[PDB]
Parts: structure tokens; sequence; C-alpha cells
């Protein structure tokens, strides 16, 4: 029961809402969660929202299951960082003799992989910078610029985004993180969708 | 004197500057002032700058008059709020049996109506979140994101937007909030525009 | 050795990378450094990125040499401020008798000149407000909004953009702000690019 997570467009007669996993499974250094979707801004597929991702750099992008991603969201990978131990001007880029000054792989600054947990909600037009980690259950307010990691089930926003408030009490959150319902076989998930939606899934255990 | 506030396009040989009342009164749950205008960013009419406004949630939008609205300014109504008591994933939205979980009105969080006073100036590309009240005579810096209320004659800006400073001494402010020149027939505002542009209407009155 | 600074497009066959100077020289009240380039977002020339710049207001824009300006960057000049001693509403703009109230120049808030130092890197979609100074060797994080000055060799970011951390120890900077390699006769620079790229230039000079 439910949609088919392998369909590019699960909603029939709708080419705005798309399932990410299908779109990005041909990609290298990219992992996506089963039911995570993207609500297109101008009909663009989400692969076009991932900027500066070069396999050479080998930075990997991970997105968990059941993620609600708003339109315009932009994931900036490590491709666009400039060498900064000195002048940030890319001489090597203009040839005519400057090609020799090509940077060395271990000379480019790499901030790590971008990892997004499960059940995360990302508002529209959010910009996620490199090497950022967003824990499960997090909610990132629209038009935010995520520069540092976000703790699970935290409400974060602004530019630079900051943790505004905890979604639930420490306890509940610990429970939830431990429970990990997004990691259940669909049959079960399908049966408690309501409790998952009202957070009582905890109490039945 | 002055243009007829009922004219969509006040200035001739110009489909860029538009009086909003005319345009937006073709809408449910929207109240617009008389001389409030919108400076188009690419020709688009302002009604298109209002997102997720669904009559069913019954949230309304009100805009005083003599408001200067920069281009690209965006208003965000309650139509995009996800349920948050539990998981933020819109199961119901995918059908195929998940429809049953469609959230009940009393379950979606509605932050309230969004109210923007008179003589309010909003910079370009500003984003306004739901249920936010903005004060009479306030200036909102370009590129701000308004998540909380702003007091009258306050200068605010940032992401999130913060009150930066007051525009005039409390005294002067208390007065203008008293006089409310914007509520006067135009035949009158007409012969004081000068005492209004230089804040001297406070002494005539 | 190196590309010709008088070429709009220094990279044969490429219409995205463009040297700012040969493009903006035709404009009055604009000063640009020789090797400063702009990475076009959608193929547009940089001049489209400078807004509300009226010669009459006589404000000027200044960009040093060897600057790496990113795509989408937007520089806003002073033709965008409204009078603020009274109402922020532009009565004169609508004419039909209101032209009377055109504001005199000394009445318009003019914040001053915008000056971008040398060897400065500005990330994508950074918006620069009027009358700001950005020091040499500074670095501005993408999606920032510059509302105030920025000391040299400072890494800044946010909205409002804030200085985050000095790129190097004072020592280095002082010598750096002293050597002024961007001011050297090219051919000398051609022989020290490597030294400039890793900051070892200090040691020699
Ligand atoms: C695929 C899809 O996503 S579908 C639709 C597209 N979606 C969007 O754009 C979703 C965005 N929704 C939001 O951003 C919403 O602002 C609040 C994130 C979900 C979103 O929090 P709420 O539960 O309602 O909290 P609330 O309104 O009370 O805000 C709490 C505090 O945070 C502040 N706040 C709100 N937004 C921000 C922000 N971006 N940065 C910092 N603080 C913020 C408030 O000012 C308030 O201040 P206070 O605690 O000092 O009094
Ligand atoms: C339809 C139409 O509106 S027509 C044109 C389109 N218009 C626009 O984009 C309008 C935008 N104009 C602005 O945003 C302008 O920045 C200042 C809002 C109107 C706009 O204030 P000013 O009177 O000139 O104040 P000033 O320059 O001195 O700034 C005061 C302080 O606020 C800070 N500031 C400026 N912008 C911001 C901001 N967005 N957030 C926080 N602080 C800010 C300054 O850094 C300064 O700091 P300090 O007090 O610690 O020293
Ligand atoms: C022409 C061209 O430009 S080519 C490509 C187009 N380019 C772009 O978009 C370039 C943008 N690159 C960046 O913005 C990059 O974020 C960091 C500016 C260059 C860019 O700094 P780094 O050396 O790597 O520093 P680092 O990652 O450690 O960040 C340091 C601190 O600043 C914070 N930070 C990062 N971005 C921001 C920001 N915008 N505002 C405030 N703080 C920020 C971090 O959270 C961190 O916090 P902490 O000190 O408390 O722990």
């Amino acid at each position: 029961m439910g949609p088919n997570p392998m369909k590019m467009y699960p909603i029939e007669g709708n080419k705005s809402v798309q399932f990410i996993k299908p779109i990005l499974e041909k990609l290298e250094n990219v992992e996506v969660g089963e039911y995570s979707y993207y609500d297109s801004k101008n009909g663009e597929t989400f692969d076009k929202q991932i900027l500066y991702h070069y396999p050479i750099l080998n930075d990997k992008l991970k997105i968990g299951k059941f993620c609600s991603i708003g339109p315009g969201v932009t994931i900036i990978m490590n491709g666009a960082n400039h060498r900064m131990d000195g002048s940030t001007y890319p001489f090597n880029l203009f040839g005519n003799g400057w090609e020799k000054h090509m940077p060395k792989l271990d000379q480019l600054p790499i901030k790590g992989d971008t990892i997004i947990g499960n059940d995360v909600w990302i508002g529209k037009d959010v910009v996620i910078m490199p090497g950022v980690k967003i824990g499960d259950g997090a909610i990132v307010a629209a038009n935010s610029v995520v520069v540092k990691d976000i703790a699970p089930y935290m409400l974060a926003g602004g530019n630079p985004a900051n943790e505004i408030k905890q979604r639930f009490d420490q306890d509940t959150i610990n429970q939830l993180l431990d429970i990990k319902w997004w990691n259940w076989p669909i049959d079960i998930i399908n049966e408690n969708i309501d409790k998952i939606l009202d957070n009582s899934i905890i109490r039945e255990v």
C-alpha cells in the first residue's frame, strides 16, 4: 500500500512532485532514501539542484528516507571551494602560461561529506553548504543557509542557520532516535502511520 | 491630485508599477489598502507573489495603504505547514491508500493572519513568513526574512529579521500613531504631503 | 605570460568567464581592477548585476584587481533608498500633480561609495548593499548580504554578513597588506605566482 518508490513521479497526472531515489540512482557518490521526495520549483528535476559535485573530489552526499524537500533547495558540494592558503585567485584557469599553477588534489580544502538524516523537512530555497550534517527529525526553515551540523529533531533557521528550539523533550527524542521507525519493513510502517504522525509510536513499545 | 487608486497601472507607459488593491481584491481572504503599490521585478503581477493561500485554512492577508513594496517581495501563507506533532512526512499527499491520513483542520498549525500596516516600506526580495504582524511606518531592509512581529516605525532587517533601531523619538512616534494621516480623505492628505514627508504634520495637527 | 586583461572573454570559446574591466570601462563612476573576473550565472554580463546606479546621484563603485566574483552576485547602489525623515512613500513618482514633491538631492539618504579591495573572493548570490567597503584579501561566503564594512583578509558570511575569523595571523596580514603584490608590474608576479598561491611571498620581500 502507498506509492511506488521507484516511480520518478508517484502522483499520477503530476510532474512536480518526484521521488529522488529514482532520479539519483545513476549517480556516483550519492545515496538516497526510499520515500524521500522533492517538490519541483519550475519543473526541474532534483539532480539539477546539486551543484559542483565532481567524483574526483570524492565527497559523497547521503540522504535518508522519508525526507520532505521544498522547492529551490540547493545542495552545494565541494567542487567550488577555492584554494585559500594563499591568494584565492584561480590563475590556472586562464591558460596562456598559467595552466602550470594547477592546484594539487591535497591542496584543495575539502569539508567532508554532506549527510542528511531521515524524516527531515527542508523548507524551500534552502542552501546547504559542504560538509554539513543534519540529524533525523530535523526541520530547517525556508530560506535558510545551513553552514554547521544540525542536531536531530532540532528546529533550525536563519543565515547562518542556528538551532532555534528542540522539537520534543530530550527523552522523547532519545526514544525516537532509538526506535528508528523509518527503518521498518513497509508493512509495519503502513500500519502505524497514524501513530507515527502523532508520535505515540513510542508508547506502544 | 494624484492618480486614481483604482487604476491597476497608475503611471502610463509602465506595466511594472502597479496599485495592488485593484489586482488583489479579485481574491478571497485578502484586504488591501488604497495607495499601496508593488514594483514588479519582471512584469509579474503581485497576486503571484502570494504563496500557499488556500481559502480552506481561512487565514487572511491584510495590507494597509501607502505601502511601498519592493520587487520580488514574497508573502508566505499557512498553506505550506506540515503537521508537526509527529512525523513531518506528507503520506496523505501520495494516495494509494495513504489518503486516510489526511490531516484534520485542527491538526495543521496555523500561526494566524499576516498583517502589514500603513506607510510600510518593504525592501526587495524580502520573504514574509505566515501570521506575522508588521507595524505602521516600519522599514524592512531588502533581502530580509520576517519570522516575527515588527513594531511600528521600526527599522528591521536580516535573516531572521530583527528590529535594528527606532526611526524617531517615542514622542513623535506616539503622535503619528495617533494622527493616522493615511486615514484622511485624499483632498486633505493632498495639501499636507510636504508636512508629511518631513514629519511636521505632528505640529500642525 | 597570462591572458589579455582587455578581453571580455579571456578563455577562447567560453562566454561564461568574463573579465569585468573591459566590460565596465564604458561606464561613468565605475573603477575596476585588471584581472577581476565574473563567473556568469546564466551567461549575463556583469553590468546587469549592478543595480540602481544613477550617475546623477554621483555615487561610485570600485573593484580592485585579481578579484574572483561569483555568479549571481548583486551590487546595489544608492538609487534605491527612499526619503526617510517622514513618509517613505514616493508621491512624486506617480506624478499627476505630485511631481511637486520631488525630493531635493540633499534630502535623499546617500550612504556613500562602494569599494571592493584587491584579491577578494565573493561567493555566489552575495548581495552587497550601498556604501560598503570590503578589504583586500577578504573572502565572502556565498549567499551573504553585506550591510557593513569588512576588514581585510577576514572571512565573512551571513545575512547580515559578519566577520567570522581572520584568514591569517596579524603578522602575516600586515606584511601582506604591505608587500602589495597585486600592485607589482605583472612579469614580476608571473615569476612568483606559486609563492603567492601559498603565501611564501612574505619570506622573500
Ligand atoms: C517539500 C516541502 O517542504 S512543502 C512546502 C515548502 N515549505 C516551506 O517553505 C516550509 C517552511 N516553514 C517554516 O519555515 C516555519 O517558519 C516555524 C520553521 C516550521 C517553521 O516553526 P514553528 O513551530 O511554527 O515555530 P515558531 O513560529 O513559533 O518560531 C519559534 C521561534 O523561531 C523563530 N524563527 C522562525 N523562523 C526562523 C528562522 N528562519 N531563523 C530563526 N528563528 C526563526 C521565531 O521568530 C520564534 O522566536 P522566539 O522563540 O524567540 O519567540
Ligand atoms: C518598491 C521599493 O521599495 S523601491 C527600491 C527597492 N528597495 C530596496 O531594496 C530598499 C532597501 N534599503 C535598505 O535596505 C537600507 O539598508 C538602511 C534599511 C533603509 C536601509 O537603513 P539606514 O537609515 O540608512 O541605516 P544604516 O545604514 O545606518 O544601518 C544602521 C545599522 O543597521 C545595520 N543594518 C543595515 N542593514 C541591515 C540588515 N538587513 N539587518 C541588520 N542590520 C542591518 C547596519 O549594519 C548598522 O549597524 P550599527 O547600528 O551597529 O552600526
Ligand atoms: C567566482 C567564484 O567564486 S567560483 C565558485 C562560486 N563560489 C561560492 O559559492 C564560494 C563559497 N564558499 C564558501 O562560502 C565557504 O562557506 C568557508 C566561506 C570559504 C567558505 O570558510 P572555511 O575556511 O572553509 O571555514 P569553516 O568551514 O571552518 O567555517 C568556520 C566557521 O564559520 C561558519 N560559517 C560558514 N559559513 C558561514 C556564513 N555564511 N556565516 C557565518 N558563519 C559561517 C561555520 O559554521 C564555522 O563555525 P564555528 O567557527 O563556530 O565552528
